[PDB]
RNA sequence: UGUAAAU
């Protein structure tokens, strides 16, 4: 801090004017200050002339260092974001012009101010508040090779992305699902804590549901496009997917969200399906198998019923069953007691048994019994587990109400 | 008895 602003204890002096930081020459160390960046936020909050707009344009996003210096500060991004939009308020001669330099200005740092902590809210809030037109152009400077990979996992860069899907249209970051989409790349995205967002946020935009009903005949068609393109990809690493830590997220949402229903269906019955004994004892995928399961059309619904109660060979040994297993595995047993919730709804009329005005509650009611028959033949067993007594509490309660 | 974002 400039020596001509302190006071008799080294303190910032009050009573100090806009124009007086203006004029110094100073504000740039005024911007890196706690306390100046805090009198600087609030006095351009004021009734600014217009040669004072002039002068903080200049000193703030006029030069390309100074503004990349005040972008990566703590205390200057903010007053950055702040001039930011003064200008696009300023409807004078330089409007488009600020606007331009300031979209070259980031376009040519595009990499280095995703990845750090205080320029890539200056690049959000660009992308949000500029004239969209020139807010597109910003997202063809995204890099198109490793970087790219790097900034989907990167815990700033991320939300750059993430922004990027929310607020511009899907023609201008095309490019950024065929990235995805490219085998090694999905691998590697999906699988990391803040790519796995990355990729579930791109599929919500994908998706046609009632926040994209504004969307143009020829838009949803653009749409629909990327969304195969990326679907494919997804589905064809499906397994590995479903069993990640991070990415098992992407394959529940895709299962669980019935505006992609056809991509539910393929995933069901192309992965999960023959695999659902394996799957049901991974601690990441039996979640999946619980939303498969709850949110399967009929038929398919009745196909995994039927892997479960009769699809795999009982073991040599014992005769213990699929059933036999699952009941008392310590991720199994959520499924199980999923397949009974299902049921207990149905019966119960909690759950839809018309699949288009055709009636499945005669197949509930068998897969209900089933199940009922197991748990009453092996209470004594069940009753020793917190999954069994569940079961048998449901069980009971259920049929002294019906 | 079972898992996820940065001023």
């Amino acid at each position: 801090l400039p020596t001509w602003s302190l006071d008799s204890n080294g303190e910032m002096r009050s009573r100090l004017s806009l124009s007086e930081v203006l004029d110094s020459g100073d504000l740039m160390k005024f911007a890196v200050d706690k306390t100046g960046c805090q009198f600087l936020e609030k006095a351009v909050k004021g009734s600014l002339t217009s040669y004072q707009k002039f002068q903080l344009f200049e000193q703030v996003i006029g030069r390309k260092d100074d503004f990349l210096k005040l972008s990566t500060n703590i205390f200057g991004n903010y007053l950055v974001q702040s001039v930011i939009g003064i200008s696009l308020a300023t409807n004078d001669d330089g409007y488009t012009k600020r606007q331009e330099k300031l979209k070259n200005f980031i376009s040519s740092q595009m990499t280095d101010m995703c990845l750090d902590k205080f320029a890539c809210r200056v690049i959000q809030s660009s992308l949000q508040n500029m004239d969209l037109s020139l807010a597109c152009k910003l997202v063809q400077a995204l890099p198109r090779d490793a970087r790219l990979i790097a900034i989907c996992v990167d815990q700033n860069a991320n939300h750059v992305i993430q922004k990027v899907v929310a607020v511009i249209p899907l023609k201008n970051w095309e490019f950024i699902v065929d990235f995805v989409a490219t085998p090694e790349h999905l691998r590697q995205i999906c699988s990391d804590k803040y790519g796995s967002y990355v990729v579930s946020t791109i599929i919500e935009k994908l998706t046609a549901d009632s926040m994209n009903v504004d969307l143009t005949s020829a838009a949803q068609n653009l749409r629909e496009r990327a969304l195969q393109r990326l679907m494919t990809s997804v589905t064809n690493r499906c397994q590995e997917l479903a069993t990640n830590e991070y990415a098992n997220y992407i394959i529940q949402h895709i299962v669980s969200n019935d505006d992609l229903a056809v991509y539910r269906e393929c995933i069901i019955e192309k992965c999960l399906m023959r695999n659902l004994l394996s799957l049901s004892q991974e601690k990441f995928a039996s979640h999946v198998v619980e939303k498969a399961f709850l949110h399967a059309p009929l038929e398919l619904l009745a196909e995994m019923m039927d892997e479960i109660f009769d699809g795999y060979i009982p073991h040599p040994d014992t005769g213990k069953d699929a059933l036999d297993i699952m009941m008392f595995h310590q991720f199994g047993n959520y499924v199980v007691q999923c397949m009974l919730t299902i049921c207990c709804d149905a019966v119960s009329g909690r759950r839809q048994t018309k699949e288009g005005g055709y009636d499945h509650a005669i197949s509930f009611q068998d897969w209900l019994k089933k199940l009922h028959s197991r748990v009453t033949k092996e209470r004594h067993r069940l009753s020793r587990f917190s999954s069994g007594k569940k079961m048998i509490e449901t069980l009971a309660n259920l049929r002294s109400t019906h």
